[PDB]
């Protein structure tokens, strides 16, 4: 509530007031899941994505211990040059950050928290944190899954990576009542990948399907957050082979290097990037545009009902 | 709520005005837990048994879109005929088919989701979700123990069937919080059994000490539900030997069979049925008569308190 | 507005809260099940005037016929101590039935965080918390505990856990559950006995005021759940760190072998830790709730200046 505490943009503020469609964005994939420049690059460019589909574009972040929705240019340079120097922030980083007055980087968690402190109910990202390989016996389970189960958010993503285990994230998204929402797909798509082994919960053809979904839902009490996996264009995909060897590559030498926590998806998405010489990021970056136009169309039908 | 969104019939509606007891009662068993005639016909028949013991059914689906507490016997008949054609409906689920207008059967999570809705607080069932067999490495476990976790009602089952595995079940519902009473058993209910080598949390020899239970929790703000399990009546209890080989038998091969996600409990009673000759279907069908004539007890003292 | 015959905080502790001073709440498991007697009694009564010398007003939580009392006379207090394991243990899924059924009650962290969130206390001193058990992962024994800190809003002085649970599977749960890990003036997560573990909390603080404020910012800005601070054992009251470790070792293998499960495990393992090493780990345990204690008070006053 208290501005020290939270500030939203002009822009965004507008927008609200005036009931324009926004899309939320979040800012660990800059700081912690691209390198400099492609990170802010990136950002900027989703953001006129977003305006250049008709809806209004909010970065969340935490800019000098305030809660930030909507940033600035030179904020979203900011954490992409500062990268892995900025924190990276979840639910459980939150209350720090903020009390310290210093800058982070939200996670899919801490950014839904955000909107939904905003009324923001559209929120476009890459993919979901879920649980991890060998979560079975480590529980290196992402936070971004409580925050899905609990929090009224629509997260427009690519699905993960098969860093994750995907299996166990469609058993566990279940369990705790989140929609697991393919566009125009029956399979879950994997990233990289345009389909994978796995399924989602219910296959939806048009935005206005998915926002009228959002309605009854929240409507019904049912709170809680949406995924919405939308698979990367085909022309963007990773050859197969290569993509799952890099991957599975990177998440040994993660293991023998002692990679655990917080590190471990910034540590396994640049590894991979390096593998493939760059390509899986370059397929990263045109996936969160794709993931922004889809998100845009979601904002604007469920802004009109 | 909208009247689009959830409607209770006159009869559900009168006796909640006029404080009369009333017990909820799910749909999935009905389109996925049990073959057609039996399943409409006992549908139906637990209705009238829960009437019979002073207390007013109210049976929850989906119907063409909307949320229904309180269904007619064509409704229920249609539930029955189309069977697995009817989505099994979780929460996760309930959107979509509400906003679709479409039909759907409720499981025990989202018939407690809707039953709150209602202001009704007690729910008779066969048996919960819970943990698979397997589950601490294929992390399938039941929407319904997330459901008992956060939404005020009392669910009475007779335990689960060793389809599921008790004990980690018994060990989840404690981590979240819910209260595992036994009606006149310390021994876990299993289903088709009267008793298993685990334990419920609380043994509750009355209907009138749940009752109190239940507005002492709520009352002292401790949201989430609680499940009763009551033991099939010894003349249904079938024997461990060949009821266990039966499950064991339909768990394997479910397993070879890639069985996974919401087909896998239907698939599970099915086959157990179809090895058993229809003999644990019958006892299927009288523990959920007996959870009825309890819940209507329950729902009895619960209404006097309150 | 809850029932005086549910909930009862002693006058002491009301003219605190409406005084604006400084309370800090104790739970009682660890009392009846944690420490055997005289020790768990006076070890009770010590903590609370230590929290009296640091200038704050201690709360001791527990169930007494049927009540949930915020306070306790010295008298309950010998009772809870003297009855031991014949007093319920009581967590979130008992609650309501002991009050209910007008009993007596030793409420463990989870409990006795739901009774200092309704009378409005928001720091807890105690000795350790429940946490995921060795084999978990298979086991699926997890405390209660845990999803209390995950939702409830209180901060939990404890002194992080002993080995005789996964410490490094209960971080994990932490973050998935988003619940803050502090270390005070520590990077590694204290073991209880030991004042170091191989595993690093979520943030180090090195102040009870930066504790308090980040307190103040996570409730203002909505994010329920509560807090862990993990203070590690003074130096002086440590344990020899292969002694205790094959002390714990071998009362988990034991636990195991004799089939101890479930809510008799962590007083099982306890009692024999502190058999096997001739009572000293009971002296440490008891040290470290007195540095707690402290700890607790400096953060109760700071947060209450806020
Ligand atoms: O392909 C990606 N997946 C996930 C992330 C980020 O990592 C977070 C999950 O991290 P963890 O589970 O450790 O909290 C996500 O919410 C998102 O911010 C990312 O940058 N790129
Ligand atoms: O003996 C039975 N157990 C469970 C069911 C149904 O299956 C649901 C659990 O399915 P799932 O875990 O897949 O959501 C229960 O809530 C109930 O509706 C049933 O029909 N028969
Ligand atoms: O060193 C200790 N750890 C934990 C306990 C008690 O055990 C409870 C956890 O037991 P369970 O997980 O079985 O609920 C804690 O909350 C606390 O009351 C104790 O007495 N001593
Ligand atoms: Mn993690
Ligand atoms: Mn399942
Ligand atoms: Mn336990």
């Amino acid at each position: 509530i208290s501005p020290e505490l939270l500030q939203i943009s002009p822009e965004v503020q507008d927008a609200l007031k005036n009931k324009k469609p926004v899309v939320a964005l979040e800012s660990t994939i800059i700081s912690h899941g691209m390198p400099f420049p492609q990170n802010a690059q990136t950002a900027i460019e989703v953001e006129e994505t977003i305006r250049k589909q008709g809806a209004v574009p909010a970065t969340i972040a935490i800019i000098g211990g305030v809660m930030k929705v909507g940033l600035s240019k030179e904020e979203i340079e900011l954490l992409g040059r500062e990268g892995h120097n900025v924190t990276k922030v979840s639910r459980r980083d939150l209350p720090f950050v903020v009390a310290a007055g210093k800058n982070g980087a939200t996670t899919v968690a801490s950014t839904m928290i955000i909107a939904a402190l905003a009324g923001i109910k559209v929120f476009a990202t890459g993919g979901i944190g879920g649980v991890h390989r060998g979560a079975e016996h480590t529980f290196d389970i992402s936070a971004d899954l409580q925050e899905l189960a609990n929090t009224n958010v629509t997260v427009v993503c690519a699905g993960a990576a098969s860093i994750l285990d995907l299996g166990l994230t469609t058993e566990y998204l279940e369990t705790f009542g989140v929609p697991l929402i393919g566009y125009q797909t029956k399979a879950l798509p994997a990233f990289f990948c345009r389909t994978s082994p796995f399924d989602v919960s219910i296959r939806l053809d048009s935005a206005s399907e998915i926002a009228r979904a959002m309605v009854v839902k929240w409507q019904s009490g049912l709170n809680g957050g949406l995924v919405v996996a939308n698979p990367i264009p085909e022309q963007f995909a990773m050859p197969e082979h290569t993509i799952n060897a890099a991957i599975d590559q990177a998440v040994a030498e993660a293991e023998a290097q002692g990679v655990i926590g917080k590190e471990s998806t910034p540590f396994l998405l640049a590894r991979v990037a390096e593998l493939t010489g760059g390509d899986s990021l370059k397929s990263n970056i045109q996936l969160v545009f794709n993931n922004a136009i889809l998100a845009s169309e979601i904002a604007k039908e469920y802004q009109r009902l």
